[PDB]
C-alpha cells in the first residue's frame, strides 16, 4: 500500500463546503478562504477506517471520532496527502480552527497563503488507564477532559486529512 | 485543474528513464521516490498547445524534457496550476538540460527533513533564440519565438513565458 492521492477542488455549490466553511468561520470569519480541497487517498482511508471499525467495536457507546484542525507549512502539505500524520510522539489537533490558523503553525508562504487541514481524529477515549492492565493505552490525550481545546494522537492511521482549506489573511 | 500523484516502483520501466536521466549529472544524490504527475486538464491544455505547435514549426523537435528544482512549498502549487505567472534571460520560468543546475540549493531548496525536489518537465521549447533580462515575453522572429536559451547552438537552459507550454510530467525526490 504506497497510499497515493488525489486532489479535487471544493466547489461553493457543494453541500460539503458550507459545513467546513462553517465550522472554520466559526473562530476564523476574519480570514478569507481562498480554497478548500478534498484529499481522497484510498489506501490512507481504509486504513483510518480499519483502525476505526476496531476503535468502535471495543469502546462500546463513545463516539471516537471528532472534526478538528492542523495547521502546516506548505511544504509538508505533499507528505500529510500521502502519509497522513503518521510517524509517546504525538500530533497535535486543534478543536477551534483560530489556533491552527496560528503563524507558528500554519506558516504563510511566498504567496501569503496559509494551510489548515479540516482533521477526522479517532479521539476515542481520552484523559489529562488501568495499573492492573498497563499495555492499556488512552486513544488520545487533551488539555481538558471536560472543555477540550486540543487533542493529541500517538498512533497510526489515527487521523485523515479529509480537508485542505487554503486561506489568507 | 485537480491532480494526483502516483509513485513509481523501482520495478517500473518509467522509473528507469527518469533516474537515468537525472544520474547524468546527479548520481552522487539519493533518490528517495520519483512521482508521476497526473493532471489531465493541464495536460489536456499542453497537448493543446503542442498541436498547434508541432503543425507550425515543420520538422522541428517542439518537446523537450528538462529539469526544474524548487522548493517543498512551490511543490502542491505547481501540481496543480503548472509553470503559470505566478513563477538574466528573460522574465518567466527557468528550465535546465542537466539535472545538476536544478539541484543547485538555491533552487531546489532543502527541505526540514533535507529533502530537494525537481521536476522532470515536458517543455515546448519550439523555435527559440537567445534571451535579455528584459523580456517578459519573447522577441518577434521578424520586425514571434516559442522559447528563450543562453545559448542557442549548445543550450544549458530554456525560458518559457506562456502557460500550458510545460508540463509536471515527474516529481525527483533526494537528499545528499
Ligand atoms: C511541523 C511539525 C510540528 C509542528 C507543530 C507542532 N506543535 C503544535 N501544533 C499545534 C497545532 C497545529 N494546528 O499545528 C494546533 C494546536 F491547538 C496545538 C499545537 S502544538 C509540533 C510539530 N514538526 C514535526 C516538524
Ligand atoms: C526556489 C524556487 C525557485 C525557482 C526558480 C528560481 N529561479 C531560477 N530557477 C532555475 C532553475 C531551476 N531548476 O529551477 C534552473 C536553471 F538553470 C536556472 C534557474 S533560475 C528561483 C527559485 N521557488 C522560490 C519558486
Amino acid at each position: 500500500k504506497q497510499q497515493n492521492f488525489c486532489v479535487v477542488e471544493l466547489l461553493p455549490s457543494d453541500p460539503e463546503y458550507n459545513t467546513v466553511a462553517s465550522k472554520f468561520n466559526q473562530t476564523c470569519s476574519h480570514f478569507r478562504i481562498e480554497k478548500i480541497e478534498r484529499i481522497q487517498n484510498p489506501d490512507l482511508w481504509n486504513s483510518y477506517q480499519a483502525k476505526k471499525k476496531t476503535m468502535d467495536a471495543k469502546n462500546g457507546q463513545t463516539m471516537n471520532e471528532k472534526q478538528l484542525f492542523h495547521g502546516t507549512d506548505a511544504g509538508s502539505v505533499p507528505h500529510v496527502n500521502r502519509n497522513g500524520f503518521n510517524r509517546g510522539k504525538g500530533t497535535y489537533f486543534a478543536v477551534n480552527a483560530n489556533y491552527s490558523a496560528n503563524d507558528t503553525y500554519s506558516r504563510p508562504d511566498a504567496n501569503g497563503r496559509k494551510h489548515v487541514y479540516y482533521v477526522r481524529v479517532l479521539t476515542g477515549i481520552y484523559t489529562h488507564k488501568n495499573p492492573q492492565n498497563p499495555t492499556d493505552l488512552y486513544d488520545t490525550v487533551t488539555d481538558n477532559v471536560h472543555h477540550p481545546s486540543l487533542f493529541v494522537a500517538f498512533y497510526d492511521y489515527q487521523a485523515y486529512p479529509e480537508y485542505l482549506i487554503t486561506f489568507r489573511k
